[PDB]
């Protein structure tokens, strides 16, 4: 059985009462941090997929937080959602629940915006994640007012620590352990062309990298199917 | 977009504070009452299937209540879960939410125990349901024995009783009044498969029109996640 | 009995899936929109007070939404939380639940940030609210500085603007149209006490009829739990 | 800050998916198991009192489970709610959350039916609880169909292991550590006379026992006030 937790807690980093959904195996569980997309909250994975069922025999906890429309970024005009997602949230989840801390037992995945977030986490903090997966990700954040609120000076984005293309090259230069990477996209997604460009870039860097594509749009039926393939791929 | 409601309310019939999950289309919606199985609560359909996504374009509300381990029965030793499910619960849902009341806009479906409950509702109150569907249903109800006695009372009196779907089907076969659209499915490896085949053969021999489907499967949520999509397409919506 | 609803719904104005808590009397209910403070969400009123009990005999619904750290403002750098709170949210609540629309049956109240929001609603839309109440409100809005800029834009342009409750009060004092019942309270040890005294003196000098109350207290929920009972008794219900 | 958890989990003892509400201090917390009354569920304490606020500075976790209309009893015709509340539930809560196991850090309290339940737990398992409190308790369960479903043969109740009057005498004969006991009741409660009888009985047994009464009915305003006094009395 999986136990389901709707958690209403305080974030000191955000200065905000907020929520997350956690599923735990019932008797230091390896943990998948599962990130939502643009306009989503912490409830969408549970509602629009059968994620709880898919993990049921894996001995795997899943943590599903909320980051509003932040692109997992410490916003130029907004709250500190990167510091939240990369530092405070995992700490809070580990303080509440019997979750692993070891890199080998820690994974991250997300769709769209959360695919960007997952790869950013894996590549900025390779020492914290064994695997990072993007589903139909917004993988090129280079460039309107909302984007400026998130990133600030848009012209400063290429080559920055926000730029997954540059982050991938930096991670590939590490000599320490780095996460395995997974990327998928539906071939009719508006983000498909960005995905192809990222794939062609990241696959030449000597990384442990898996790409998949098939018919699909920016749509939950596609992610319900694909998340099962991500789960099978996790180095659990 | 569908709006999701976790509802904590009081049941006068049960004398108990309890809960249900409701999903509503966002702008008198036709409503599917979607019943849980044995050991489940009002959260299982949302958790183990993508039901909210499956209904998203249908203009269909879904009401998922809890009845504990009652088999949708006014228990001989327990609470009045049949009066709750058949009378109070739909009234409460309609009082809270912009839900239809008309027979033509009212449907019920369930797995296991809830498949029994759905067909019981459809055959006891055919005037209230346009359609009733059972998925891997516990369709023959004739520590575990003690629990059955708590639910049904004298077990020897069950055959032919108003609890017995086989008897209810005989009533329906002779009815001149409204008969709901009726659906039955089961996985061929389910422990309840034999009971399902016996119920199917019974209703078919009576002339009672059912859509019957079977395919490989056990008593598990992968099968119901797939099958509920077929039930949704089949609803006379 | 009151029924409790945790509602997860989509806001088109915000472009965001979000949540609210609603309590409904169990059988077009008059409705109190009850606003949270700075750093709070839609759950705090239920958790830190006995609001559900306090309204239980009033035939009054309560809607408790979330606006993050927005000060109920269409942010210069952020989302449109004023259009959300003043337009979309009441519409959504009324679409989901059997809530009144009439001015005479519509009230708003809030603490801190939400007291500012309540009085902003009452004074910008006096035709929509029979009453507006502020509890320990942040009634003068003229890292923290950067956040204020994200909310309000050019801070130097705030005095006299449509964000400025002092200016809105001047409009109301000259209005021939409907004016809501208005309430203001604050604990005498609250950091916001001085701002509250300045707002009180301003509106009193204008002739704008407020019930004003003060007593020992800080910016904390014990005080609001006590004071919300007085606000409830004061509502023109 | 307190973090709030709505927990939907499976009970093997009950054979049932069920729920509880838990509040945790935010950074082995001592834990108060806080029991609901007749017709209540696991949500009523949070809704009708300010319990979360009252415990906010205490370093105290609160666990609020659901037992339906069972009187915290392994029912003669029903489910095993005593085995659930006394064995499975605390184990599950301790498996999910960072809660203490030590007797010295474990307390129980409840209103009505849950006051009966709390004292039954304290007196049947003195080795597990440092303190047990009843608020407007249904403290005399001696004797309709529902009562028979709960207790079975009603004539067998006097002197039984269901009978708090007898349990109190048995606990007072223990030589090992036993919980401090608290009892209160509103003077206009229908249960007042039963409470006076229990008080007069239990206060002559050499126990650590505190009684309080004041005007009140079987009503949440009274319990909102009284639970604060219980919290101050806990040997925390």
């Amino acid at each position: 059985h999986m136990a389901l937790f709707q958690c209403d807690f305080f974030s000191d980093v955000l200065g905000l009462s907020t929520s997350m959904t956690v599923i735990l195996p019932q008797e230091e569980h390896p943990t998948l941090f599962l990130l939502h997309g643009l306009s989503d909250d912490h409830t969408i994975w549970l509602r629009r997929t059968s994620i709880e069922r898919y993990v049921a025999e894996m001995g795997l906890a899943v943590v599903m937080p909320a980051v509003h429309r932040s692109f997992y970024t410490d916003m130029a005009h907004g709250l500190q959602y990167w510091t939240f997602i990369s530092e405070e949230l995992p700490a809070l989840a580990r303080s509440f629940f019997p979750l692993a801390t070891a890199r080998e037992d820690t994974f991250v995945a997300g769709l769209s915006m959360g695919g960007y977030g997952a790869l950013k986490l894996g590549m900025r903090h390779p020492e914290r994640f064994a695997a990072a997966a993007s589903l139909s990700g917004a993988l090129d954040i280079t460039f309107v007012a909302e984007q400026r609120n998130i990133f600030g000076d848009l012209a400063a984005l290429p080559g920055s620590d926000h730029d997954l293309f540059a982050l991938a090259e930096r991670m590939a230069q590490s000599d320490g352990p780095v996460p395995k990477l997974y990327q998928c996209c539906g071939t009719e997604d508006f983000l498909y062309e960005d995905n192809v460009r990222f794939r062609d870039h990241v696959r030449g860097l000597g990384l442990d990298f898996m790409y998949e594509e098939s018919p699909g749009e920016h749509e939950w039926g596609y992610w319900d199917a694909q998340i099962q393939r991500v789960l099978a791929w996790l180095p659990l």
